[PDB]
């Protein structure tokens, strides 16, 4: 028909796709990243009918990574939408990554029709089984009338407690099945994650422990960024005058330019601290397990975590603070108003930290200042860091490209750096940047990737161009994974294409491409890329043997 | 000979495991020995751990979680490779559903033989993982202190659950240098957390506003060891309360504020419910019609934030430890005058429904005619229940009627089929209670079908001098009897002489068919210094009192 | 009243399930009823299926796979949701390891309550899947014929194994129109495959060239119903053979060509081994040193291609059905004159070691001391075992010594702990053998520990009038007795236990034996008693098996 409003239309019935779209919108899902196909086309269409922003990606890998980044950036679970069978299996990448990083996510996976189960149906798969080991919550929606219930429970399970991934299986007959409107049971709106507080004796014992320590170190993790505790943490550091270290994605909770940051003397600080205060940060590989040879064997630990089971992993916790980061630091701030202790302005600990920071700055100064071409990493970031706005979102991915950018690119706002994370994952790059451009379109999004990392997700540049996302992709091409290689005899397994013109990919989709080989070219290329009104790629050819500055300890062992 | 030089520099995995378990507070180990866990049980006893050898790993895995509940620390179930671990999956699943801690130590075939078809080779970690909070294989003996500490912590901290350690034969017998073994920290008490002060005040204001309030006291408060705080809270507020099946005893059952005798009316008519460590699962009928008002307001105290607002939204969420939060509530109550008034229409309706149900079952309690009904039988059982006894209840009618006729006056003093509705926990639970609290009498009241699942464990009780008192209510079938016959699927043996099983292992056996025999038989069984079975032949068609709603649907 | 108008156009899930099960040849259902499977058991009886109500789901699941092995068709285990299913995982795992078919039907909570914390809500398909060849939830009652057909076929065809059907409560009670239900085909006999002719001929070439050949008869041949072909093959080739524990009976244990009494020498010295439906797992010592020559040539017949060449490479592979391939071997041998010669140095060495092992246990067999040793006990047992009896053996010393002292003359007549070394199969296996073959005697010989795992199923045998004869060898411990305790030893049990009184609790006959003079009259009264019976024998605490060069495990 031409949908003449004069025709009688029954409004009693509603299908599972529409019920799913309404339940999602009610639960605060604003962004849905995916790829359509059988049987989830009606879901994405109904989502747009309710005002949800649908972002069609180029691979389910990037879609599942984008949804957890968007969840991290908004504070509520956002959705990944994938087709049955291989759609879900490609999306297991996001679930595993979200599980390891304690980020929420909602994977909506279509399934083949229930009535054809056992028959070898198109894309028939045991989807709940496969997803369950990676999920905090996984279930199949068996009938469309239960959809509000299942969406409510899946969002609550992903968001409350230690966050994780939720998976909802949607069979075809459920997506298309219809039920009476009045017969659909309502579901309550999931609110904010419940915050819990620590007992008072633990709050006072924490402050008691801090006073006794000669060389105390506060470690700020991305659990404080997730808890939205930046104000409380900045008040605590300002009030106590304690030295602090930020984790990779903990950067920005405290501003990177804060004078109390031991960032430039990280190895010395971990080695010589007699007491560590863990704020939303695990003693996993990223903090070298809290054990020798990176820490003192007798290091005392105050540990603030939402997960009671994490307390005392690897290295025992003297003072355990189990609860919400924002709430517990608020408790600490209120107890410090009854006390008057602060960490003194002049101690040997402060002197050793300042001297080591200056030594590390003096060690990288010649590399930052060296204008020879092909350029090293520190020289390239000199021009990048000079042009990064104070409110930018930075996505970093690679090995040397990522690790050197971690120290050369400051963050001043929390939740403004997205990188390989606790799983050390390549492939999150353009997925994370697309999520950052959809969640905060008023802020510049700059992705700085190595040449290898770009190849995992570089095709999502089309997605950015398709939705008018002015994402700035900067590629540091040394021609290999972690390091370049000469022309050979077969090629090295770590070898790629040092002469690749990755910037031409931008021209395929209507973006701007720039190619940098000499130091004099870098400045004008970056300025034009930031000023170009759309997505851009800047492909920088760096020295094949460029490396990070030498450290006493390898980052891994 | 002590004059012979003997190298003391090395220690094997079985000894490291026993030392690590003793350090983390494991005092009881239930299992069945065999390849390759024999040295583990031997090493455990040398460290002072009490080892109890059962007759089936099913009962062993149930005993381990029962003792964990009673002691407040994870206790051990030790089983052999292959079918040992698969037999023990029953207990892991039950522990997961009840949120009880548990440490299963499972032997495994030697790692050097993986893929060859070794004796009892199995993917044991993979099988157990979906039923556990924690599951891992110990790959090298030097890691044992680390893994024992992490498993005990994972099972005990937060929402408790099952932890599993896979112990290959080469790790059990593998030796390492004693000085090279890295020590682990001792897992302390479970961390407690509190609610925000705003939430404490919102909870108290909501209690003041309600016209028909009801406190529901769950076994989570028994696990939290929060009985003192709960009794102060109920005594301070004068609020009516309902105890869940194993929440019984947190408040004494004879307390004047209990709505136990008017449970259906209390849930149906309340306008506000205060859930204390209780879930809106099937046991509480999901907090939804037809058993509740569609507009019921909910204050929900739970340690798990993901459980908040399941099935029925919570108006006030109190996320944290039960004892700590009720402690906060008691403190905030010390600055208010409010208490629930002594005279309200809500109290009078509760009292009239209690008196109604009492008159309904009074003729069955007093009826001395034989074959007896359930209420007449429990009239003599209840009269001889010591107040410090640990009561194990198991069956359908036998358990459900025992739940109302057998009061508890202390917490953690009733063990029953639980949140999983499990038959087969009876003697395993009773064995665990007798090992943990040998100074307390242990009475298991089972139906005749329930006794069939684990009845062989009576030999375990006798072998260890555990004076467990097993009382069997024998109607001749599952849930109900049946006339003489193919036989009905639910039918069993109405004439079975189960008490003769006691006489097979030195216990005392008593057979009762008449009401005049019940009193003297219970007294002779209670007095006997050893285990005892009282087999009672009840009426085939005896049943529970009529109700408006079926317990399930 | 039949005069009342009754609508007969609808049928529910439990009835569809019963008709589907009976259509697919399910004759026996072992379970324990309760929510939500009560209608399924009642419906099964209406279609003539024999329902046996057990006392624990553990035994129920072991019973179902034993009946599948004896009947050649998957039989049912029926369990309630939640812990019923979790208790039955033991049988699935044991059926998987032994390659025996089995159909587990598990009730489930109603689908419409999923996620709510319903009574006995559980991820039952997820838990059972690693142990099953086939595991699915029946989502709608109209699908029941389809799923039953697919599950029985998946459990029975190819390498057999367990199948699991999850039956939610709203599917059990749900109704469908009679004429709307889609029919399902009847699963027939398992497909048999043959070997290429060049493999048949090369296998025969290998046999001729061997100086010390050995044929190993495994329970794969028993499951394939290949006893006729195997007997014709050993009789035609005159080859020495060794039967596995449950391969016993495929060839009569009294055949002159059995090397059973010289087992270690036959494996150690054979230059060529012909595996007939037997794996080189722990039971055959992996086919490797120190139990075999390092250069041992292997011919391997197995239905599973992936099994071929495990641990020890096979010189000739025969992938197919046991009955079918041995038929090819017998056919090809009719165009050959070769047979293994009547007199060989290999034959004399086998004879000598048998004679030496016979003389090694002969004094223990004849020793009339009380407390008795194991061999003395079995002298009276074996002298009273009917030739058509079904033997169930379970324990450590009790089972291993019963293996050599109780011959089997027919196949599929011995049921024991199997490839998984499982305790707890005893009375479930005996109940299944009594239900399936009620005209045949069923004798279960268990140790004291093993009887404690399933002893309560004696009430099941008494309730269904199954004349199972339970002989318990009580040494007062697990594998060995123990002196009185000071904490009791972990392996210790009750040497003075009167296990036979359990029989008197359920109407059976109980007998107690301590002296050797009492053993004879007690066994004769137990066999003559018209019903189940327990013979409790207090054996010596330190009695052990014949000394061997190698330990059974390592
Ligand atoms: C294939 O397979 S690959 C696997 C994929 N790969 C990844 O997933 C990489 C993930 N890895 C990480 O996440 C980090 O690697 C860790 C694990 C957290 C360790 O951290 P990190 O050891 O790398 O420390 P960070 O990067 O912060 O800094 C390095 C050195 O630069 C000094 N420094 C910092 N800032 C300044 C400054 N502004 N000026 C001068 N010096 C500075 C600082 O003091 C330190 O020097 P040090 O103190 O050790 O002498
Ligand atoms: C297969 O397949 S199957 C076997 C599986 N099965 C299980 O796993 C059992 C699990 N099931 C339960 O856990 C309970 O079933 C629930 C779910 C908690 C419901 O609870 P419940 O509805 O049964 O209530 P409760 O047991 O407390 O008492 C019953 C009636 O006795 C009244 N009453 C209480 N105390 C007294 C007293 N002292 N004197 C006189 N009357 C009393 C009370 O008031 C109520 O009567 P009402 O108020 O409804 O008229
Ligand atoms: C904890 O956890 S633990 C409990 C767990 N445990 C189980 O799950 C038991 C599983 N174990 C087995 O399945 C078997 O154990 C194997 C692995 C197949 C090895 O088998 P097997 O090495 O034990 O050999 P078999 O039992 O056949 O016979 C023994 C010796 O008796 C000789 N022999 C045979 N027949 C006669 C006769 N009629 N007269 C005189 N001697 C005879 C024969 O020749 C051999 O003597 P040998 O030749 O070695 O000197
Ligand atoms: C390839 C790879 C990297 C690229 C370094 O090369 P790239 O050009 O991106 O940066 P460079 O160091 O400046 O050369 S890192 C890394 O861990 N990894 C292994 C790796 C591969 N795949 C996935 C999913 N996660 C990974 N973690
Ligand atoms: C058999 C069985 C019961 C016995 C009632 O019969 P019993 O004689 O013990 O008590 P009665 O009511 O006085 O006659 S209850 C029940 O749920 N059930 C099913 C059931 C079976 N197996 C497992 C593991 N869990 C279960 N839950
Ligand atoms: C207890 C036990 C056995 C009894 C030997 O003692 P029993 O009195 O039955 O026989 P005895 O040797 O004549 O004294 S064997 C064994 O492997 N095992 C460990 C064992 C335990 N649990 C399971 C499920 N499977 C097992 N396999
Ligand atoms: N609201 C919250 N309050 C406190 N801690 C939290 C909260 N949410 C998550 N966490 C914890 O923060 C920790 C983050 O650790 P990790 O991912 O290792 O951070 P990083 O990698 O920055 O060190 C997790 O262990 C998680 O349990
Ligand atoms: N220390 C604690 N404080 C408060 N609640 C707890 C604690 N430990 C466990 N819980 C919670 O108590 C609840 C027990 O509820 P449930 O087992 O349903 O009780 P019942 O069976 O008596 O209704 C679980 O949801 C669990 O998360
Ligand atoms: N019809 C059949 N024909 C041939 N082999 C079969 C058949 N069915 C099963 N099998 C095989 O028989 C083998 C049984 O070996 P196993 O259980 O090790 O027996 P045993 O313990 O007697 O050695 C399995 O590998 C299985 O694949
Ligand atoms: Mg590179
Ligand atoms: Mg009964
Ligand atoms: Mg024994």
């Amino acid at each position: 028909y031409f949908q003449s409003n004069a025709m009688a239309k029954s409004e009693g019935k509603v299908n599972g796709a529409t019920l799913m779209a309404r339940a999602l919108q009610q639960q605060g899902v604003q962004y849905m990243f995916g790829i359509v196909g059988f049987p989830v086309i009606p879901i994405a269409i109904a989502a747009q009918r309710e005002g949800i922003t649908y972002i069609g990606m180029r691979n389910e890998q990037s879609a599942s990574y984008a949804a957890q980044a968007a969840s991290y950036l908004t504070g509520r679970p956002q959705a990944c939408l994938v087709v049955s069978g291989p759609g879900v299996v490609h999306a297991l990448a996001g679930l595993a990554n979200a599980q390891v990083n304690c980020w929420p996510m909602l994977l909506i996976g279509g399934a083949s029709a229930i009535e054809q189960n056992g028959m070898g149906a198109f894309q028939e798969e045991r989807q709940v089984l496969l997803a369950s080991p990676l999920c905090k919550y996984a279930h199949q929606v068996e009938r469309p009338e239960r959809i509000p219930y299942y969406v409510e429970q899946a969002v609550r399970s992903a968001l409350f407690g230690r966050p994780g991934a939720a998976y909802l299986d949607m069979p075809d007959d459920v997506i298309l099945g219809e039920v009476e409107e009045a017969a659909v049971r309502p579901a309550a709106t999931v609110g904010e994650p419940p915050r819990s507080l620590a007992p008072q004796e633990n709050i006072e014992a924490a402050l008691d422990a801090l006073q006794s320590a000669k060389r105390p170190l506060v470690i700020v993790g991305k659990g404080m960024a997730w808890s939205r505790a930046e104000n409380e943490v900045r008040q605590f550091i300002e009030r106590t005058r304690l030295p602090f270290l930020a984790t990779p994605m903990g950067k920005g909770v405290m501003p990177d330019d804060h004078p109390l940051s031991v960032g430039g003397a990280r190895s010395h600080a971990l080695q010589e601290a007699d007491l560590v205060f863990l704020l939303g940060a695990r003693f996993n590989w990223i903090l070298h397990f809290g054990l020798p040879p990176r820490y003192s064997k007798d290091v005392r630990v105050i540990q603030l975590d939402l997960s009671a089971e994490e307390i005392g992993n690897n290295r025992q916790a003297e003072v355990a603070l189990v609860g919400d980061g924002k709430a517990i630091v608020g408790q600490l701030n209120q107890a410090l108003s009854s006390r008057q202790w602060f960490y003194p302005a002049e101690t040997p600990w402060r002197e050793a930290i300042a001297a080591k920071i200056a030594g590390n700055q003096a060690a990288v100064a010649p590399m930052i200042a060296d204008n020879t071409s092909p350029m090293n990493y520190y020289r390239v970031y000199r021009d990048i860091a000079a042009r990064l706005p104070r409110n930018a979102i930075i996505v970093g991915e690679g090995a040397n490209t990522m690790d050197i950018g971690r120290t050369q690119m400051p963050n001043f706002e929390p939740r403004s750096r997205l990188d390989a994370g606790s799983y050390g994952t390549m492939g999150i790059g353009l997925g994370f940047a697309v999520a950052a451009a959809a969640v905060h379109p008023g802020r510049p999004v700059i992705a700085v990737q190595g040449d290898s990392a770009f190849g995992f997700s570089g095709m999502e540049f089309e997605t950015a161009a398709r939705y008018g996302m002015p994402i700035k992709v900067i590629i540091l091409n040394n021609g290999g994974i972690g390091m370049g290689s000469p022309a050979p005899q077969p090629g090295m397994p770590h070898a790629l294409s040092h002469d690749a013109r990755y910037e031409r990919i931008a021209e395929a989709f209507g973006g701007a491409g720039f190619y940098v080989t000499d130091s004099a070219e870098l400045g004008p290329a970056l300025d034009a890329a930031m000023a170009f009104k759309g997505p851009a790629i800047v492909n920088i050819k760096i020295a094949a043997t460029a490396d990070r500055k030498p450290q006493q300890f390898n980052w891994h062992g």
